[PDB]
């Protein structure tokens, strides 16, 4: 195989980043980029990502629809968050706070703008730099959904002929976004402990059973090096009933996140990236 003439005309292709993500160079700027190849839902992913504009959400620079789909993204020099947590690697409580706060802001943004990621994992969280204190970006919107429903339209009529299950679904409705709060809860547990909450390692109970019951594997020795504020937040996010489960808003109001130094550090990392783009001010 070869890359399209159109892609080749703007970008110089180099080393593979993840076997599909490649490193390329924009000919115009000589700046480095990341080119995501999705082999022939991608039109929706582009449509979502072109509209979304937030520091903690990955931006589309360019797109090519050929024998395969080619997506040009900003290069995240720190790689995946997954690589920082593999093999029971533990992140300092302060680095968890910084990263998590950014994931909360990013997800709040998505939900405010009616998008549900649906696939939040440490492998979809990208670190901006090789340094511990850095900006994080949420990637991979392949699985995302966009929120007026068929239920809202149905309820405008009289339920003479309406099925009972439809009327029952009304209670639970409009809480699909709560799936992302579960994921953040599972991510936060992994960062804080080095191990996952629900797993088939040294257990008799099925993975479906642990998750449905909401009974995560708790190892005191590991959680002793973690604060009660941190663990309280996990407990509040890893709630079975989605209606009772914490929202990004509630999470962002939690004592663990009321850390003026952490907020300052992110704000300081923000302007650090913004110095490049900065157009002279009016005043
Ligand atoms: O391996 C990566 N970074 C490490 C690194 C350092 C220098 C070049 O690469 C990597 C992987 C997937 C990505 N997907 C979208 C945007 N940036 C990405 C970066
Ligand atoms: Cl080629």
């Amino acid at each position: 195989s070869v890359y399209p003439k159109a892609l080749r005309d703007e970008y110089i292709m180099s080393k593979t980043l993840g076997s599909e993500v490649k490193l390329a160079f924009e000919r115009k700027t000589c700046k480095k980029v990341a080119i995501k190849i999705i082999s022939k839902n991608v039109e929706t992913e582009i449509e979502i990502l072109k509209k979304l504009n937030h520091p903690c959400i990955i931006k589309i620079k360019n797109f090519f629809d050929a024998e395969d789909y080619y997506i040009v993204l900003e290069l995240m020099e720190g790689g995946e968050l997954f690589d920082k947590v593999v093999g029971n690697k533990r992140l300092k409580e302060a680095t968890c706070k910084l990263y998590f706060y950014q994931m909360l802001l990013a997800v709040q943004y998505l939900h405010e703008n009616g998008i549900i990621h649906r696939d939040l994992k440490p492998e979809n969280v990208l670190l901006s730099s090789q340094e511990e204190d850095c900006l994080i970006k949420i990637t991979d919107f392949g699985h995302s959904k966009i929120l007026e429903t068929s239920l809202m339209r149905t309820l405008c009529g009289t339920p003479t002929y309406l099925a009972p299950e439809v009327l029952v679904s009304v209670g639970t409705a409009g809480y699909n976004r709560a799936v992302d709060c579960w994921s953040l809860g599972v991510i936060l547990f992994i960062c804080l402990s080095g191990y996952p909450p629900f797993s088939e390692h040294r257990t008799q109970v099925s993975l479906k059973d642990q998750i449905t019951s909401g009974k995560y594997n708790f190892i005191p020795e590991v959680w002793a090096e973690v604060s009660e504020k941190a663990l309280d937040l996990v407990k509040k996010l890893l709630v079975v009933d989605p209606k009772a489960r914490f929202t990004t808003e509630e999470a962002l109001r939690h004592p663990w996140l009321q850390d003026e130094d952490m907020k300052r550090k992110f704000q300081d990392l923000l302007s650090e990236e913004n110095e490049s783009t900065a157009l002279p001010q009016v005043l």
